């Protein structure tokens, strides 16, 4: 339980639908100039406390690609390999994507709708053929060429699911590299990351709903030789602007 | 008969460039120029529908961009892509950073013409006194290559970059495009023209003379033993095309 491997997370910055009270989840949305700026952000730390990566995970969305390069390009280290998995993607949402609270609450009851956003293990109703954004995310052949088919993606997922369909990339991929001594980023959403803290630091079914996850923030996380985290996750850079970010994802 | 599409490309040029200065393994960033060939590179593989299943580049900077940026006006951000030291630019050795008259002065008018048009005359070893040799080779991407640091080449012919590239084509790229992916290789002045001579079978005589535009799509034809049929193929406006053909003539 001594502190052995170093890994760096954190969460690109969130957009306008987000501003909105939507879910963006799987819909491929580019990062805004705010999003462009809190990754910029994030290298200028990262090299400000000099460090240095030798392999980068994000999802297949863009967004947390992006945050990637321009973490890369910030630190010169564009030639660091990058890998994309649709199991570091943001949390499905389902047939909520898009909506606000009020539509949500709406369509399918003020009970359910808690359950959804809150809750650790309540699944949203699946996205169906009629969503109007079904199409943009089913016919994008990047889902075409993951390690499982197309059909057997989620159409919804709870933060359970997210956790259950991450741990897997986590085990097969990511730490193996960490237990080898490589120093790894991770380009991750709201949930992704939430999903891997929650293994990473044993939190409870109970306690993960709260936990403050700020974005363009970069999140240290101390691991022992049965990479469990030794102490809590440490946001890095200046508490000010830290406490700007932690107020941004309140709830 | 064709049977598999390859496309290529090389970065566009920097200051050095129109100086007579060889970059080389000088990991130069792109200039404002470079940057706008590689997005409109970008729009015009967009505006012919190409969807690419893998991206190789070198562990050059301005190879990687040129990629990224590509990838960005496509929408293909999700797709892998793979560095590697073998689609380097020609290592020019002790001629790193030196213009034609500084090259003539220290090494004699005849040598330099050979090292510069000859297919296989190596330039003289790079060696630790030269201004360029540290920012290489204490650069920490060539302790993680393929061969160790002490092995990697302190300057090359045209003949040595093809034959360090070949065990890439052969053992990496190669296999993919049997797979049926379609392949782009973001790489360089003499990377391309290395792999090029291979595929085409073009002589050590001719090879010197074919003309290679920066920013533009190179279509390679390729047959069941990856032998091409019938020449490269310059894609886009052909106005584009003869004013790159024009910037590499004249320069």
């Amino acid at each position: 339980g001594m502190s052995k491997y170093k890994l760096i997370m954190l969460r690109h910055g969130e957009g306008a639908w987000n501003k909105e009270n939507r879910f963006c989840s799987w819909v491929d949305q580019k990062l805004n100039s705010e999003g462009m700026e809190e990754a910029r952000n994030c290298g200028k730390q990262l090299k400000a406390l000099n460090f240095e990566f030798d392999l980068v995970f994000t999802s297949v969305l863009n967004r947390s690609i992006h945050t990637a390069w321009l973490i890369l390009e910030e630190l010169g280290q564009e030639w660091v390999p990058v890998e994309s998995s649709w199991r570091l993607n943001e949390r499905h949402y389902g047939a909520l994507i898009g909506l606000n609270r009020e539509q949500m609450a709406l369509n399918h009851g003020e009970e359910q709708v808690r359950l959804w956003r809150r809750s650790y293990n309540v699944t949203p109703p699946p996205i169906e053929e009629s969503h109007p954004y079904y199409q943009e995310i089913y016919n994008d052949r990047r889902y075409k060429v993951c390690d499982v088919p197309l059909d057997q993606l989620p159409r919804s997922e709870s933060l359970k699911d997210v956790l259950e369909r991450l741990l897997p990339y986590w085990n097969e991929r990511i730490a193996p590299e960490v237990l080898r001594g490589k120093t790894i980023l991770i380009s991750a959403h709201g949930n992704s990351s939430r999903a891997l803290l929650k293994h990473l630091e044993g939190i409870s079914d109970e306690d993960i709903i709260n936990i403050t996850l700020p974005t363009g923030v970069p999140i240290l996380l101390e691991l022992d030789e049965n990479l469990r985290a030794v102490g809590p996750h440490q946001f890095l850079g200046d508490q000010e602007a830290i406490q700007a970010a932690i107020k941004k994802v309140e709830d």
